[PDB]
């Protein structure tokens, strides 16, 4: 019974995933990533609103107590759908 499910990610030009929020809904189950996990602080809708295959500078951060805390560095990043095809 229940629960949990994987976090969404963006990748760099080569496909290395970095998650994009530190919390998730799983239907009504909430997950929180461990304090310290790499993440981009852009959010699930931040991810959805990104044009498939185009590059964004995504602000890097580290997770703490469920929020991606930015670290003022930035890194070049990507939303890739199945078969690279176009968003939404
Ligand atoms: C993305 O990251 C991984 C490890 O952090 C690395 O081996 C790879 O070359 C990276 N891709 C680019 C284009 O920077
Ligand atoms: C993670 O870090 C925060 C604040 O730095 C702390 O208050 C919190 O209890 C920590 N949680 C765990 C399980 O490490």
């Amino acid at each position: 019974d229940l629960g949990g499910c994987p976090f969404l990610v963006a990748e760099n030009k080569t496909g290395y995933p970095t998650i994009v929020a530190c919390k998730q809904d799983c239907n009504g189950t909430t997950e929180t990533a461990p304090n310290g996990t790499r993440c981009f602080s852009i959010g699930d809708e931040g991810l959805r609103r990104m044009t498939a295959n185009l590059p964004y500078d995504c602000p890097l951060g580290q997770c703490s107590n469920g929020d991606c805390i930015p670290k003022e560095t930035y890194e070049v990043c990507y939303r890739r759908n199945w078969r690279d095809k176009k968003n939404h």
